[PDB]
């Protein structure tokens, strides 16, 4: 019913040390099956424009089972809104929670020189009328907020051919796993204990990014509250020349806010700064 | 001899929750090692045309060690049958125990409008003539066989260059183990505890697919006797037009025999159905 | 400062059966890091020429956080040599321990048939100007290096376009990780318990290889003294056609040094041979 269903058993490779689901691998997964309800409405090939803000409920373990559920509410003219439902299944108990209630946008892109008008998503529910008009809200605020301590973290990935769809366009994705695995570390290097994630806050992807060219991922605290603290990873690319000559693209600028807990299931307060 | 080996060590990534070999990657390294003695014998790339019966004696565990020996028995105008041995090696006592024997059917792909013929498979010993000959009933069986409840899984998979050859086609391999997680979910969804794959069977790929296609899985239980659950497996594909009209091939269907075990080491019984 | 810094968390997909970071993995990262450095003084892509002795003072675990860094202490025609510096931290106790200090040399790749002359180094501090005139003699070294039992492993990895560069060119990290899986095989063979590296030999690679082609790799005890094995591996690559006709191109070979512990952390000494 315009959804897009993807399931996925949480193996150790998906893993972080703690036996948990690496949020970054759960980004990439979201991105995707976005990604694919959204090409499924447009018929060529999509690329994450932005993303609401995201809230985990629940951090999920290895030997459960999430469950990922991605739907257009709604298309404008070359972009559209995706709405996203992920959930966890104990296999022990049955038991579902919701782990992720959250909003993305896409944008199809053309082969050529293409124009790209989308047709509108046919409505039937009243629910699906009521999400239709939101998303016009929604988006307006999307639109709106591009109004816009020496434990740093410094990466570099180069994007490989998985990494990108069959164009050489590099997935969101997967660029939202790497923000997330060098923020952790950044979390970590101050709470010296385990950091889980808590949200990441609404960002727009300002630029393409291609195969063959280098990410340069910056993490720093930018603030700490109680229990929550506040990482900001930026993301730069190069390609193989402008990597030579040091000028780059800015791709984005994120802020995941993490908690923490020691060697004992139990939270920890951050300090002051 | 004929024969490719190929020898993997069994890491954590390779792992379920549970510290034992995923049947999927399994399959994936079964898939290649056949593939690779069967272009070893055309000369040109070669893919997945389908797959015999195949029983898994034992079900290796993480630090252990597999191999896999692959062999053409025999070779026909453009396909061909491959002998496949599995054997896993306990790396602290020095003990091989075999984990399977099975055959699979290959195809040779010209690059172009090129007319493919196969020279013949030397024979040597007697035991080469012997399976020489098995091989023609055997594919007369594999011609012949082309004659032809809520917990349901539904998966979605992006089909991107790690997942297909140089020239864009899909691994049989690859759809056997994304095939595979999802029925493993499946059967969990059933008993509630820890299935492992007993056996996989018969079945044919009955198209190609591509880099770029999605890949639309649906698993469910088609069957059930005492220690051993059957869930059926299929796979569809659409490139993003199709994706967008829902008109997909049907690249195959697959049934999987399971037994599972809870969470001590005693086997279980599955209720009727 | 010139230098390329990759910072990594160890997970489980990083990780052998013991929760240990699998020696070719921080091979491929190193070589990673190292490449981007040589990229980033060349503007165009390059390529592993040859690496240096490596040796590991430190073994790290699941958990702990890698860091490398590369820089290019001089560029000469083609070639450039690139120091690595790799240092382990535990994200527990906040301690930092040197793990790696090693010299590997990369030449950069015309497009074409483009010359190409490399810009020098700049130099600023003395320590750097230090540096550029011991490279002249560890160049000199690497150059004249170049004068050049049935526990066996054998092994096959087909190249993926993940395993190369955008141009095709497969990664000499990926051909150390893969060499070091199957030698680490070969070990654990000899001594029935559990292998860490404590070095890799100096060794070229003697020729390109390309998406799509073999490689055959072939690893074997050369000898034995006390608490440390060598192993030989041999690395052959085949195009589909060299791969049906036998002939193939010998990329390189290598020996790596390891100890080994049993099941309790205690080192154990090797047989003689
Ligand atoms: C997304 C992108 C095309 C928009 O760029 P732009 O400078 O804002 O140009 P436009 O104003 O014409 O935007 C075009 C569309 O994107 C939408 N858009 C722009 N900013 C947005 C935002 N912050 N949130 C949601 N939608 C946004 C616009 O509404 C417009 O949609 P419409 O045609 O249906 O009206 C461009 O920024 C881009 O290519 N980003 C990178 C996309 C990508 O490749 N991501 C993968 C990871 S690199
Ligand atoms: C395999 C395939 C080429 C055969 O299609 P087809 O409609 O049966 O056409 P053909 O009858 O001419 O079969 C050609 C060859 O495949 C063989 N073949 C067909 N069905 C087979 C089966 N079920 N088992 C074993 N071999 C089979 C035929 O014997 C024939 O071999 P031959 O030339 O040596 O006599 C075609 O079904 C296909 O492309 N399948 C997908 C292959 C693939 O890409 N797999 C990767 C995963 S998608
Ligand atoms: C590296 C390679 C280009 C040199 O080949 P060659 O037969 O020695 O030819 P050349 O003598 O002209 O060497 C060219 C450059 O490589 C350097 N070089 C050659 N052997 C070297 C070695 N053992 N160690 C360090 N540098 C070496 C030379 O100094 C020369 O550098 P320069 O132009 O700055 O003076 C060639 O062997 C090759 O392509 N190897 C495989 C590279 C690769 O693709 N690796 C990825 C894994 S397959």
């Amino acid at each position: 019913m315009g959804e897009v269903v993807m399931s996925q058993a949480i193996q150790p490779a998906h893993a972080t040390a703690r036996g948990e689901l690496s949020a970054g691998q759960l980004l990439k997964w979201i991105d995707t099956t976005a990604c694919l309800a959204a090409e499924k409405h447009a018929g060529v090939s999509c690329v994450t424009a932005s993303v609401d803000d995201i809230q985990f409920e629940e951090t999920a373990r290895v030997g459960q089972v999430i469950t990922i559920k991605a739907k257009v509410t709604r298309a404008f003219s070359t972009s559209m809104e995706i709405s996203i439902k992920v959930m966890v299944q104990d296999m022990l108990t049955g038991i579902e929670k919701l782990v992720s209630v959250a909003f993305s946008t896409f944008v199809a892109k053309p082969v050529g020189k293409e124009k790209i008008h989308l047709k509108p998503v046919t409505l039937l529910t009243e629910q699906d009328h009521v999400e239709h008009n939101l998303a016009a809200e929604r988006r307006k605020v999307r639109l709106q907020h591009e109004d816009t301590r020496g434990t740093s973290v410094q990466s570099i990935e180069l994007v490989l051919p998985p990494h990108a769809n069959h164009h050489g366009n590099t997935f969101g994705g997967q660029i939202m796993a790497w923000m997330e695995t060098v923020a952790t570390i950044s979390a970590s290097r101050l709470c010296w204990a385990h950091p889980f994630l808590k949200s990441v806050d609404m960002f727009k992807f300002r630029g393409p990014s291609t195969v063959g060219d280098r990410l340069v991922f910056t993490a720093i605290v930018n603030n700490t509250f109680q229990t929550c603290v506040e990482v900001g990873v930026r993301v730069e690319a190069f390609d193989c020349q402008e990597w030579a000559e040091g000028r780059g693209r800015h791709i984005n600028s994120a802020f995941l806010i993490y908690n923490a807990a020691d060697d004992k299931e139990n939270l920890i307060t951050f300090p002051r700064i």
